[PDB]
């Protein structure tokens, strides 16, 4: 029976599966109030993919497709209607069990990032800033359809292969509706999302999820905000590949110094891919970013974790 | 000995190991005639990564550093320079044996994508909350002022003025910002690292076949561009992904070559068969340049380790 791996990747050699950040500090935060519920970095300990989650780090947060209409904006800017494909280029098919096609962003906020087109009919090509708002009535992805907005007013060409390349967020102020929690409509604001991989909680008392935090940039403002994955791209990478049965529902995990051996604390690994510490803090987790996780053996619910 | 293994991706499912780019198709192009020897995507088989290369995909062409002021150039739009530090944040040491900080761009050209910042100082009005700007950039790695082993670079925004001097500032890779002659993109140029007239060091070493019928496979991808007329691509000699396996697994190698098959799964049947060299290249029995026609569901599968005299099967 194959047994179970995590990659011998450090802290400093991960990169977040919700957006394309390296990994920079382990996080807790206990006091949350949102449901967990994100869709992409989600991955079960053998390897099955859920929500939109895929392999390509260059995915996450990526769309592709074509430009097919330009209405300026009440006030600033200019809004584009892109229809979107797949990544690899086919059509989408909203009858597919998924939320939405692979790569969406699944968190509401104002993503920043360039659009770039490079014509069909040498081509000629273009690139400018855009600003994807995902809480917009018109952010319907598993519709087929989405829209970004330009500061540039006129120089984006209809009917001609489009790439959005996304770098931050516009911004973090009231107005922007950033919550790294909250879904997007991914059909808009009156139907339900469906296909979505299964929210996550600590299931035992005094333990909290463990986060890989990554920081975001943004276009400006005021901020430092993050975004929090499950398990780092790298981790779904590797558990696709071995698809390695699952032993029990629960695996135990140390967190490991190599330098010295010494342990320098220990999670549970739940089945469905995410972390719970027995921990009463917020706030990063102190550690060498030389440190990295080790698979221990397969526990139960009712493992006690010993207390960071 | 650990069994020498290579991943199961399809190239739908790789990655570009010198430019953030998904890998679009296999390539071939017998006739080159630079000297391949790129610093970025550089790892033996028995996982000892070279030149530049580092494991995270966000790093490949990323600079991490601190604008120090506006400066004056000839060439249009505003100048900064910016020192330039590892990607970790820890200060770049020029002693150490590599070429330039790992991740730097490998190759000649004007690298285009956004420059951010996160204020050190933080306003307490704002919820102790820093301020943050981004901006268009391009970095133009033929320049005399591109030095990342001497720990600074510059680059030119179409902004004018709101670009912070001080403060943290990253650099997000995008694409190309032109292919025009006077742009310089030259994928097998190196820049010097250091500066004009300086030689490069601790290079990762050039590739090339050996056996006669033989030539380069490269995975290729294509890469975007700011404006102007063009259909550049970027060659890796193994994606990221490999990279990474290799890196983990450090299986012993077992001769200097290892013959290996492009399957596809539906049939298991071989596509056409490569050399997998101990320095981390493919070579293929191939008479032709362009795209290799498959499904983006194959993949490379490990067969054996050969010897010198192997004849690979024409594709
Ligand atoms: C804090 C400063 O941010 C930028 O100022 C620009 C300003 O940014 C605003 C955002 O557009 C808005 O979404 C929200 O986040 O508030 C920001 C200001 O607090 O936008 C105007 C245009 O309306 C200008 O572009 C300002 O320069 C940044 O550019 C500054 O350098 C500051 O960091």
């Amino acid at each position: 029976s194959k047994p179970f791996t995590l990659p011998i990747l450090t802290l400093g050699e991960l990169t977040n599966s919700r957006f394309p950040l390296p990994i920079d500090v382990l996080y807790t935060n206990p006091n949350e109030s949102a449901i967990v519920q994100c869709q992409n970095g989600r991955c079960t300990l053998d390897g099955e993919l859920q929500g939109t989650t895929q392999l390509l780090p260059t995915g996450i947060c990526a769309f592709r497709g074509k430009v097919t209409q330009q209405v300026q904006d009440e006030h600033r800017g200019t809004h584009w209607n892109m229809t979107v494909t797949n990544l690899n280029g086919t059509p989408f098919d909203p009858t597919e069990d998924v939320p939405a096609p692979l790569g969406t962003p699944d968190f509401s906020g104002q993503i920043y990032g360039v659009i770039s087109q490079r014509n069909t009919n040498l081509p000629a090509n273009r690139a400018h800033e855009a600003v994807i708002a995902t809480y917009s009535p018109k952010f319907t992805p598993k519709l087929g359809n989405i829209q970004f907005s330009t500061w540039e007013t006129q120089d984006v060409s209809s009917g001609q292969p489009t790439k959005f390349t996304p770098v931050g967020l516009a911004s973090v102020d009231a107005n922007s509706h950033f919550d790294q929690w909250t879904l997007p409509s991914y059909s808009g604001a009156l139907t339900l999302n469906m296909n979505l991989a299964p929210s996550v909680a600590p299931v035992f008392p005094g333990e909290c999820l463990l986060f890989f935090r990554s920081f975001i940039p943004l276009k400006g403002g005021y901020g430092n905000p993050a975004i929090d994955c499950l398990m780092p791209q790298e981790w779904v990478q590797h558990l696709y590949q071995e698809s390695a049965p699952s032993l029990s529902d629960v695996a135990l995990v140390r967190y490991v110094n190599p330098e010295t051996g010494r342990t320098l604390f220990e999670a549970k690994l739940h089945r469905n891919g995410f972390l719970t510490v027995a921990r009463n803090s917020a706030g990063p987790v102190v550690a060498p970013t030389n440190g990295y996780f080790r698979f221990d053996s397969w526990v139960n619910q009712f493992y006690t974790l010993a207390p960071m």
